[PDB]
């Protein structure tokens, strides 16, 4: 029994608010408690919706702006903000006057919207080390959220990474805990204000920190993934940043993809209640992740209970928002989700929206806070953010001390993201990808390129634009602008560490200009260190800029000397993450008991040093399968869901239950891919079974062949389960019990079983490809296929073939 310590010792209850928390319940139905706890995303919500059934809040997905506009005045904003607001203010319908609130992700800045200031990624402010900057940070943000009439923003993201495969590392501040609780607290106070007279008054915002927990630590980094770790690993890593910001008063939590040990963190009441609520103390609400409740066992779109029950207080539901109302409703009634419950739900989430005013505050296009349009990209808050990029930066190499450069020089600056202000904003930055984003999706923003070009102007130097490395007069030195392209969430999912592995583009040109005698300061934009080892050696000095956001000139302020030939900016950035030294240190993180960086947490050079980093190794570390479940179900089969009161179940899909919807649960997990998987649960007697919608003789090609298949067991079966392999009403060709193999499986992850078809004592049409029963039982299965050799990672479940 792990002790998590009581951290909710600041934020009081306010007697006031807590009176009218009660007032209101007292007399509110069964239907308006629901309405409470029920999101909408505003690409689906109408006002006529928003006046039916008085949300308790709405959500900027950041698909589309209000109205349908890619582009809206901030007039256009409150408008639409003013509209939801009387909707739900009318009591005509629904019967209650509880002002609704919007709510929108803040990833880096209020980033959805068109002409926001956009600060760097959290791995760049990670990198800075300064945690009033990160307060400052979030006022900033507090009032360019307000700008736009939204009372709710999402921040901070308090994940720490531990494999950067992941595509989400960037929206980490450290792959190191302490930064992260230093961290959190600072951006939750910058929100929502410190607790104390100003809690949440003003231009101050109610605040979620994300996500609760451990979506940084996935097995090989994969989105939405399984988090393998013990209860006190996952406290003392992965906790944190929650810690500092329960601490500080945050008002919400966001619940996580991932899954812990096997389970869905949505579903898993230990977590999300006895650890978050009882014994860290939370006092605020939990609000789920988008459709994140579909995930959970014995859920989907429509309906779910468990993660409610589990401590889910607001259900992210985008799309399907009116049905999921009226069935929990009806689970309500049915005394599957208790009223207490309910209860607990309404009292949460009212304790912040009415401790942040929404009964005493007007309109939104009528609030203080909401008279100052300029704030939605303000040039205090661009030179705040032009600070944050000057000190998120981290140099790696400065060889013969080249840099900073003169100001006055003749400078070519190349590379494909010399312009390309959406690489250096990455993902969640007015799109979702940010792949499509170009120059003019960013009014007010300075590229690279520009900022250079600003202050070379200035100092009377010399400067010239060429992605491909052109040039007409020959340089003095060249600035090669190069990274990642811009990802969100499982987009940026990698297996290999080296960057560009496919093409090795930039590194051609980088070789070019070395080839031709011109000295090379690389500026790296990418969310993650990458093995660059290559790319290192062909250049003179090397930056990791990481995503830097808006201010691109941060970069020449330090890069470059002023007019005087002087040094204006010196680095000070560290890494908050350890830099890989070979293309296959996934998990290389500071305190690993083999710790072998290239550069090591905490390492940054500055212009005081006098450093050279030495050539670097460049070496790199080194059929006929019939599918019935790779990736997807194969044509001509289905699952079969069989318990012992009702009817089998067929399920093609993500997801399914048995007859009685009890005793045996499918969900989707994720292997490689997303949704590559399928998890089981057996919490009565079941058999599930991979069948043939027809019955299919066994192709001779694989008679004396295999079915090979992954498989995860997260829970071994007490009362012992039975895999059968190739069945045919009256009996299998396999028939394996999980005792028997059980101490291949007891490291809770993936291995992938090879079975050999032919074996002594070996007839009739297969209907059950693959079969397993239990009482008691959690595993998840993958890459169910046909064989004719067993595959070289596979490991045999074999039977004597004395007979052959
Ligand atoms: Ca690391
Ligand atoms: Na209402």
């Amino acid at each position: 029994q792990v002790n998590w310590p009581y951290v909710n010792t600041k934020l009081k209850r306010d007697p006031a608010v807590e009176a009218q928390i009660e007032k209101l319940l007292a007399k509110m139905t069964i239907e308006q408690k629901v309405a409470q706890m029920i999101q909408p995303e505003i690409g689906y919500l109408t006002v006529e919706q928003m006046r039916k059934y008085g949300f308790g809040s709405y959500l900027n997905g950041g698909n589309t702006a209000p109205y349908g506009n890619k582009r809206a005045d901030q007039a256009t904003w409150l408008k639409y903000a003013d509209e939801m607001y009387l909707a739900a203010m009318d009591s005509t319908l629904d019967g209650i006057a509880i002002p609704t609130v919007w709510g929108t992700d803040a990833m880096h800045g209020h980033s959805n919207v068109y002409g926001a200031t956009l600060f760097p990624h959290n791995i760049g402010l990670g990198a800075a080390r300064d945690t009033d900057l990160i307060k400052r940070i979030g006022q900033a943000t507090a009032k360019e959220v307000a700008a736009t009439g939204i009372e709710w923003s999402f921040a901070p993201t308090v994940a720490v990474v531990r494999d950067d495969r992941w595509g989400r590392t960037y929206e980490s501040y450290s792959e190191d805990p302490d930064l992260v609780k230093r961290y959190a607290g600072e951006m939750v106070t910058g929100i929502q204000g410190d607790v104390g007279a100003d809690f949440l008054k003003g231009s101050n915002r109610i605040a979620t920190a994300k996500h609760f927990v451990g979506d940084g630590g996935t097995e090989r980094g994969v989105d939405r993934g399984n988090t393998l770790i013990d209860e006190k690993g996952l406290r003392d890593i992965h906790s944190a940043g929650y810690f500092s910001a329960i601490n500080q008063g945050v008002q919400s939590v966001m619940a996580s993809f991932n899954s812990w040990n096997g389970k869905r963190v949505h579903g898993d009441k230990h977590l999300l209640t006895d650890v978050l609520k009882n014994q860290l103390g939370f006092d605020g609400f939990v609000v789920s992740d988008w459709n994140a409740h579909k995930f959970v066992e014995g859920c989907d779109l429509e309906q779910c209970a468990q993660a409610i029950n589990a401590g889910v207080d607001v259900i992210m539901v985008p799309e399907h928002f009116e049905a999921f109302y009226h069935n929990t409703v009806k689970q309500v009634k049915a005394g599957v989700i208790a009223e207490s419950r309910i209860n607990d739900a309404v009292r949460r989430f009212l304790r912040a929206k009415i401790r942040w005013g929404v009964f005493t505050k007007s309109k939104p296009s009528a609030r203080p806070e909401s008279q100052h349009p300029q704030w939605l990209g303000a040039a205090e808050h661009r030179t705040l953010a032009r600070e944050a990029v000057r000190k998120s930066l981290v140099l790696l190499k400065n060889n013969e001390s080249i840099l900073p450069i003169k100001a006055s020089s003749r400078i070519l600056v190349a590379g494909k993201g010399a312009n390309a202000i959406n690489m250096q904003a990455g993902g969640w930055s007015v799109s979702w990808q940010g792949t499509d984003n170009t120059n003019s999706d960013f009014p007010n923003a300075t590229s690279i390129f520009s900022g250079l070009q600003s202050q070379v102007t200035k100092a009377g130097g010399k400067i010239t634009l060429s992605e491909s490395g052109e040039y007409t007069s020959k340089p003095d030195v060249a600035i090669v602008v190069i990274g990642e392209e811009p990802y969100a969430e499982w987009f940026g999912d990698i297996e290999l560490l080296e960057f560009q592995h496919e093409t090795k583009h930039a590194l051609a040109l980088l070789k070019q200009l070395k080839a031709d005698n011109i000295p090379v300061v690389t500026v790296f934009l990418s969310g993650r260190p990458l093995w660059v080892n290559k790319e290192l050696n062909a250049s003179d000095a090397f930056v990791a800029a990481w995503l830097p956001g808006s201010e691109g000139e941060g970069v020449a302020d330090v890069l470059l000397t002023n007019k005087q030939g002087k040094t204006q900016f010196d680095f000070t950035g560290k890494l908050s993450f350890s830099w890989p030294k070979y293309d296959d240190q996934f998990t290389l993180n500071l305190n690993d008991a083999d710790y072998d960086p290239l550069f090591a947490y905490g390492y940054g050079l500055t212009y005081q040093d006098n450093i050279n980093v030495p050539v670097l190794s460049e070496k790199t570390s080194p059929s006929d399968s019939h599918p019935l479940f790779v990736r997807s179900l194969a044509k001509n089969m289905t699952w079969q869901l069989a318990d012992t009161s009702t009817q089998k179940v067929l399920a093609s899909g993500a997801s399914a239950t048995s007859g009685d919807k009890q005793s045996l649960l499918m969900q989707s997990v994720n292997l490689s891919y997303q949704e590559d998987g399928r998890g089981f649960n057996w919490r009565a007697q079941a058999a599930l079974s991979l069948s043939y919608l027809e019955p299919t003789p066994l192709d001779s090609k694989f008679s004396t062949g295999y079915l090979e298949l992954k498989m995860r067991i997260d829970k071994a079966p007490e009362q012992g389960a039975n895999l059968q392999v190739m069945c045919s009403e009256s009996n299998c060709l396999r028939d394996i019990d999980f005792s028997s193999f059980s101490q291949l499986m007891a490291d809770k992850s993936w291995h992938t079983l090879a079975i050999p078809l032919h074996c002594d004592d070996s007839e009739q049409p297969i209907t059950d490809a693959l079969r397993i029963t239990s009482q008691n039982l959690s595993l998840a299965i993958a890459d169910v296929a046909l064989t004719i050799k067993p595959s070289d990672d596979s490991i045999s479940l074999t039977c004597a073939k004395l007979e052959h």
